[PDB]
């Protein structure tokens, strides 16, 4: 059947998946600008843009 | 008689059937290959094809 999957290999299909999972994430994050925001919640934040 | 045999030549006739029947036999087994069963019948176990 094409719509279930074998319940024996799981494991191994989520462990395949977090795999996929952290290889996706393996990156750096990158410096934008920011931007003063005086709306009369958040008063002289710097918010990223 | 095409359906009649001769009593006394019965033992004669089974010594050459068990010979025919020991030389169709020299024979040696080969090792062709497995795969593992992936359904729930068996706990895993490798099937001969």
């Amino acid at each position: 059947s094409v719509r279930g999957a074998n319940p024996l290999m799981f494991r191994a299909n989520v462990l395949h998946m977090l795999l996929e999972f952290v290889l996706d994430n393996l990156y750096l994050n990158r410096h934008t600008g920011f931007s003063q925001d005086h709306t009369p919640f958040t008063e002289g934040a710097n918010l990223r843009s």
